[PDB]
């Protein structure tokens, strides 16, 4: 078995190993990638998603994110209180500012202590969940603005043809900006992919342990366990490295870089953080490995995840049973 500690593994592929998406994805798990669930992708030196970011401040964040968290340092809720519109060259600014920016600190291990330290006595300001890309139409390679969709997998796989689009999702983010702990709508794949800025710090639970963070989160966040079977749903809980040791929860972490691509696999739960001012875009995605996790996902139907659109069909035809229930949520 490939990669049995479940590390997580950084690829290096060249020009010609990045033609073709789908077949890289398959190497990768071929070298037992997916194990860790998540894997960094290092383009090849002669790629660029697009000519310059000279010209982005335009860019509208309709509905910024106030990340306020409730807890103590180590395990935490955050909820999203709606600020008013800005344009992305305000929103940079605002990082920037005394208020809101980086501390001086040592080195991303530095940075990484104050941040579990200190992340709860501030609310920091996320620009997330944009639809839009900033890959330049005339990149070929892994743009994911171009990508296969799921509906597409799903009807190559089991032949139903369905409704639904697959877009990318722009996210602005600023020092201490939080990603909540959880595995991806009906546990698909993510790619990541950091334009510019500062870094992201993820961690993450390899798949085939999943559970144990379940388990962990139920005790650690118990009224909100009794209230939805599956709560991680609602991505909002926040539990830190420290904790994971002391409860014997496997994980990694690592940083992401600008011009650097991360996957996440399916059922790899996943949480982490910004280090300043930055851009990252992100679309979900599927392989043909991911539809027994698709058939297998848990499903909030209290009312809280609401999600998109496209995830209707997948319930209906992965997960029939559920459907009726789930959908109640929805409405
Ligand atoms: O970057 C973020 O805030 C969150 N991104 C993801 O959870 C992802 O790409 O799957
Ligand atoms: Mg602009
Ligand atoms: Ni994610
Ligand atoms: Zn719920």
């Amino acid at each position: 078995a490939q990669n049995p500690n479940c590390n997580i593994m950084i690829f290096h592929p060249t020009k010609e190993e990045f033609n073709d998406f789908d077949k890289y994805i398959a190497y990768m798990e071929s070298q037992g990638a997916h194990r860790a669930g998540l894997a960094k992708i290092i383009p090849p030196k002669e790629w660029k998603a697009r000519e310059t970011y000279d010209n982005i401040s335009e860019i509208l964040i309709a509905t910024p994110l106030q990340q306020v968290a409730s807890g103590r340092a180590g395990v935490f809720t955050q909820y999203h209180k709606k600020k008013k519109a800005m344009t992305v060259g305000e929103y940079r600014h605002l990082a920037n500012s005394k208020k809101y920016q980086t501390p001086p600190h040592q080195n991303f291990e530095d940075l990484e202590r104050k941040y579990w330290k200190n992340r709860i006595y501030n609310s920091p300001i996320y620009g997330a969940d944009i639809s839009g890309s900033l890959f330049d139409e005339n990149t070929k390679q892994w743009n994911l603005g171009h990508l296969g969709t799921i509906q597409d997998l799903l009807e190559k796989e089991c032949g139903v043809v369905i409704e639904g689009v697959n877009t990318p999702y722009l996210y602005f983010g600023m020092w201490k900006t939080t990603f909540a702990w959880h595995t991806e709508d009906m546990d698909l794949y993510s790619i990541n992919y950091l334009h510019l800025g500062e870094p992201k710090t993820w961690y993450v639970v390899p798949p085939e342990h999943g559970q144990r963070l379940e388990r962990l989160a139920r005790e650690l966040f118990p009224g909100s366990s009794r209230g939805c079977g599956a709560f991680l749903r609602h991505k909002v809980a926040l539990i830190s490295p420290t904790v994971l040791k002391e409860n014997g929860i496997p994980f990694n972490r690592i940083t992401q870089e600008a011009g650097e691509f991360m996957v996440t696999f399916p059922y790899g739960y996943h949480a982490g953080f910004n280090h300043g001012f930055n851009c990252a875009e992100a679309i979900n995605f599927a392989t043909p490995r991911w539809i027994d996790y698709g058939k297998m996902a848990s499903q909030c139907s209290c009312g809280e995840a609401r999600v998109t659109f496209s995830m209707d069909a997948f319930v209906r035809i992965l997960q029939p049973e559920r459907y009726d229930l789930w959908k109640r949520g929805q409405d």
